[PDB]
């Protein structure tokens, strides 16, 4: 191994030496090492289905370098395990295809939930359900659920037991203003044990009455990383005639595909476009949109009496994986077993990268996404609104607290998975797009004359696109901002792979890039010589935004009581840390809890898994592509 590829296995052995602390006893990576941290994860060993993406990248990059797969397979057999909800966990009885589920609308604040069912809202039907039962023999859908509490922190345990590891668990629920800061975490697994008399149903959905039930929540952007990961750990082990001992982890991939097609629907199912709650539901297909939508998710009662499946109206380009689509649309290993699955995902192929275009900024940054419902209730869209396949554009799809595209980090995620597709087709409009995104960039990325470094951290957006009708026209009127600046050290990784990619291609496909292969090693440089420490590598990063542990209100309706399974009171008026008074044990507490008294601005140097992983992988990109 060269320079590179010896950075890859220092941070790789700091992430697996077990006294750094990244996983816990049962082998299950955390969100970071440090416990006492809040994004989208609210506490540090919560763990998520992106964690478990990166750790399959990871692994797939050390097989790669070693020949050794067993850290691979490992990896796969824990995500399994673990974050697939199993059969007992997803027992799914009485499912209708032609009633996916009952409609409630998205509310611009909390304080409007719990959202009322409204059970004369046409709902459209679900053409996946018949297929995948068919094709696989079981109602298991085969994706990972989004977030688990990996040490019971919360006290929730497996399927309601309160002391099991590996509780699966959620928050957001409440429309586009419910911030990381204003959410009730709460069981998947429900059975009325704790919060109200209904457990947390009745914070979330009116209806007449409450049955006890499970649900859960995928993530696609993480399911779809895996696939790209999984893509690449079997080329990576063909080339050393090793296809076999992975080819069962090459099928579950597939079979993540296959299911992963919920989140290319509309969400309650109806036609794009449609701009009326009241529209009949769709008949097949007339409701994909054919994108990774910010989730699918699924429930049943605990009886068998009834199911239900939604997709999600709302697209961000943050989230898409053209790499993911083109593999399981085109590689023959990666064919899903389903008779459409391929079909569709070369659709959906297609329709990403036409997003992608659709989206591009005057200056080459990637606009948000788009909406099949606006304001989470199927209203008219405004006049003028620009438009997808019907879907309006929004600069910040799902969540506005903070804008979920004002965070940099999508871009360099994002176009990362474009730059391995680029790099492996040749596809044109993918090495436009590109190449614009990368003249962009280069203009903002900051490369200090003392050898410090800084990257975007917050975007602010004005404008839209043009209403795409099928090529790119240069968005004119669409732009970005740069608000500040920062030293995201996990996404500067991101943004070196994406380049490292991008420029490996131009030498395949076109004019050498050099100059983006220059910026992506001075990155990785600058950082490996600054910012190395105990655990791996870690940046100073102020939060002041933690004023709102002591400061949110979260909201209850009055006259709703509960109790957290510490016994901690959920009523009207509580605070973040109210509902989490275990946090007042942490390590930091004291530190954090001084700090906000005495009026001052906390920083930390944070191990997130997610980041590590990308530094490491980065740099075995640089020795992959170009040693
Ligand atoms: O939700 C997207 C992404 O956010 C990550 O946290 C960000 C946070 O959103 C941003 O405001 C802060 O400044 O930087 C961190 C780290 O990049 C979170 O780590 C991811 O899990 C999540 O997917
Ligand atoms: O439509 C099937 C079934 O749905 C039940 O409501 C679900 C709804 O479909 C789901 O999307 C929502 O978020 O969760 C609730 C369950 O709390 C409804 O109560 C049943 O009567 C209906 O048969
Ligand atoms: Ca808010």
């Amino acid at each position: 191994l060269g320079e590179y590829g010896q950075r890859f296995m220092w941070l790789w052995n700091k992430i697996h030496d077990p006294a750094n602390g990244y996983f816990n006893q049962d082998g299950i990576p955390y969100h970071s090492v440090e416990t006492l941290i809040c994004e989208a994860p609210d506490y540090g060993h919560l763990t998520t289905s992106e964690a478990f993406s990166y750790y399959v990248w990871l692994e797939a990059v050390y097989g790669k370098l070693t020949g050794d797969w067993s850290k691979f397979k490992t990896a796969w057999d824990t995500l399994e395990k673990y974050m697939i909800p199993s059969a007992e966990d997803q027992p799914m009885r009485s499912y209708d295809p032609n009633k996916p589920a009952t409609y409630a609308g998205e509310w611009e604040t909390p304080d409007k939930y719990p959202s009322p069912l409204e059970f004369n809202v046409p709902v459209g039907k679900d053409p996946l359900h018949n297929e995948l039962v068919s094709t696989y023999g079981s109602t298991l859908m085969y994706g990972m659920h989004w977030l688990m509490d990996v040490d019971n922190w919360y006290g929730y345990g497996k399927r309601g037991d309160g002391v099991s590891r590996a509780s699966f668990i959620n928050t957001f629920q409440r429309g586009p203003e419910e911030s990381v800061w204003e959410t009730v975490p709460h069981p998947s697994w429900e059975e009325f044990k704790w919060g109200g008399p209904n457990g947390f149903l009745d914070l979330f959905i009116k209806d007449q009455n409450y049955s006890k039930q499970w649900r859960y929540t995928n993530a696609p952007d993480a399911d779809a990383r895996a696939i790209q990961a999984t893509y690449w750990a079997k080329e990576w082990a063909k080339e050393q005639g090793k296809f076999n001992e992975i080819s069962s982890y090459v099928a579950k991939a597939a079979k993540m595909g296959d299911y992963l097609r919920y989140a290319m629907f509309d969400k309650y199912f109806k036609p794009l476009g449609c701009q009326d709650k009241n529209a009949a539901g769709g008949t097949g297909y007339d409701s994909a949109h054919y994108l990774l939508s910010w989730y699918y998710a699924w429930g049943g009662a605990l009886d068998g009496a009834w199911s239900w499946k939604i997709g999600c109206s709302h697209a961000h380009f943050g989230y898409q994986n053209p790499m993911a689509a083109w593999a399981l649309a085109n590689d023959s290993d990666m064919k899903p077993k389903s008779p459409n699955g391929a079909s569709d995902w070369a659709k959906s192929l297609k329709r990403q990268i036409e997003f992608y275009r659709w989206l591009q900024s005057a200056e080459g940054a990637i606009a948000g996404g788009a909406t099949n419902s606006w304001n989470g209730r199927y209203e008219k869209y405004p006049a003028g609104t620009a438009t997808f396949y019907g879907m309006a554009y929004e600069p910040n799809p799902v969540y506005r607290d903070p804008g979920s595209n004002t965070w940099f980090g999508f871009q360099a995620w994002s176009m990362q998975r474009v730059a391995e597709y680029y790099y492996v087709t040749g596809d044109k409009d993918a090495g436009a797009l590109l190449e614009k995104w990368v003249s962009w960039i280069k203009s903002v990325v900051k490369l200090n004359s003392d050898g410090t470094f800084a990257i975007p951290s917050t975007l602010d957006w004005s404008g839209q696109p043009d209403t795409w009708n099928g090529t790119y026209t240069g968005n004119p009127n669409l732009h970005v901002k740069v608000v500040d600046y920062g030293t995201d050290l996990g996404i500067t990784a991101s943004l070196a792979n994406a380049l490292l990619y991008y420029s490996a291609a131009t030498k395949k496909y076109g004019v050498f890039d050099e100059e983006a292969k220059n910026l992506a090693k001075e990155l990785l440089d600058r950082m490996w010589k600054l910012y190395r420490d105990e655990k791996g590598l870690s940046a100073p990063e102020k939060r002041a935004d933690y004023k709102r542990f002591f400061e949110q209100e979260v909201y209850i309706p009055a006259g709703w009581t509960g109790k957290m399974p510490n016994g901690d009171v959920i009523k009207s008026g509580v605070k973040f840390i109210d509902i989490r008074s275990k946090y007042k044990q942490d390590p930091d507490w004291p530190k954090l809890e001084a700090a906000y008294k005495s009026g001052q601005v906390p920083e930390f140097r944070y191990h997130r898994f997610w980041a590590q992983c990308d530094i490491a992988i980065a740099n075995a990109t640089y020795e992959i592509l170009f040693g």
